């Protein structure tokens, strides 16, 4: 009944390596580690995934092309540059995932954790948006082996497009996402009207929302889905992506949102009693990321967190005022309170599909 906690100081160093975020694995667990959360967990070190783990969910060309590259020098592009070692980096995010969902099986805990997953942009044969490895659609697939339904969260800034297209066209995985949707904004998919293909239709839901929205009304119609979506796909494990790329104070600059506000999306979903994957994602204000999955972990832990932060390794990134808690920034909600309700409607009637 104690949570998993996937880490090693091999697989921390390894998610270092990453270009687009360097450093914010060790930032990441080291305020952890400044809160003694990790004493209060049960630490797991991840396995590296093996090639045929890997190819559950990617194919053999592009394992074997990344592989080539990495080793020497499909995607690999501006957000996913064909840099060395880069399949290594993979292969450890990879089999940290389905570390925590083989955690998950044995019943070794109720919730399993690793924050540098969530990597939720990757195809099957398609490296995109700074994902090489869809580590979030292996732990799904791992989960799959046990549990018969399987419900995907994604409150990631970005559409989990990814996740979902690989089971767009199964109905024992629903897919639900929340994330900003704008013509011109990454990755442009993921409006209401995308429920899914063939017989996996009705079972994708996307909630597109616009910038600006704060704690109190993305709990809300975070929880007005999640309500429906539960009674109606009744789930028996969760994959949970809690991307910080929503915080404010993000570069992105898009969502206004603070811990505590995905924290009761969080409890929401913890108090179903099942089995729950928890994944990170994007967030690229690493001293906020931090925070973000700090308070998250303790939320978990069911735990009170002190407001100042306390002294460790990275604690000069913290300032100016040293403390925990993050205040949402000063621009207006471009959310129309009747397109909430709409899209919420839409999704409603979708659901009353999945009577099976
Ligand atoms: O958080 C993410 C990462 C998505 C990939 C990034 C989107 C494209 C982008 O914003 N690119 C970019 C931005 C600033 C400077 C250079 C590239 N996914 O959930
Ligand atoms: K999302
Ligand atoms: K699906
Ligand atoms: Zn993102």
């Amino acid at each position: 009944l104690v949570p998993v906690y996937i880490y090693s100081p091999e697989y921390v160093s390894m998610c270092d390596s990453l270009a687009k975020i360097p450093k914010r694995a060790s930032m990441v667990h080291s305020l952890i580690e400044a809160y003694a959360l990790h004493k209060q967990m049960r630490i797991v070190k991840p396995k590296v995934a093996s090639m045929e783990e890997m190819a559950t969910f990617h194919t053999d060309a592009y394992l074997q092309h990344l592989q080539k590259v990495s080793q020497e020098g499909y995607g690999l592009g501006y957000d996913c540059p064909a840099t060395e070692g880069i399949f290594d980096y993979a292969a450890a995010i990879g089999g940290a995932t389905i570390t925590a969902a083989q955690c998950l099986i044995d019943g070794m805990c109720k919730v399993a954790i690793n924050w540098s997953g969530g990597w939720h942009h990757a195809k099957k044969d398609e490296a995109s948006g700074f994902c090489y490895l869809n580590d979030a659609v292996l732990g799904i697939l791992r989960l799959r082996r046990k549990f018969e339904r399987i419900l995907y969260v994604d409150l990631d800034l970005h559409h989990g497009d990814g996740v979902e297209d690989a089971f767009s066209f199964t109905s024992k995985v629903m897919t639900v996402s929340l994330h900003k949707f704008s013509p011109g904004f990454f990755p442009g998919t993921g409006d209401v009207s995308d429920v899914g293909l063939g017989k996996g239709r009705y079972y994708s839901v996307n909630v597109p929302i616009q910038d600006g929205i704060q704690d109190e009304k993305y709990y809300q119609n975070c929880e007005s889905v999640l309500k429906e979506v539960y009674q109606a796909f009744n789930p028996k494990a969760v994959v949970l992506q809690l991307g910080a790329d929503t915080i404010a104070g993000d570069p992105m600059c898009s969502f206004n949102m603070t811990p505590v506000g995905i924290g009761k999306c969080l409890k929401y979903i913890l108090q179903w009693q099942l089995a729950t994957l928890i994944l990170g994602g994007g967030g690229y204000n690493l001293a906020n990321t931090a925070r973000c999955w700090t308070y998250l972990t303790g939320v978990i832990l069911g735990k009170t967190l002190s407001s100042e932060i306390p002294d460790h390794e990275f604690f000069t990134a913290y300032g100016p005022d040293y403390v925990l808690e993050i205040t949402p920034s000063c621009r207006p909600d471009r959310n129309e309170p009747h397109r909430i309700q709409q899209i919420l409607n839409y999704i409603k009637g979708n659901l009353k599909h999945v009577v099976i």
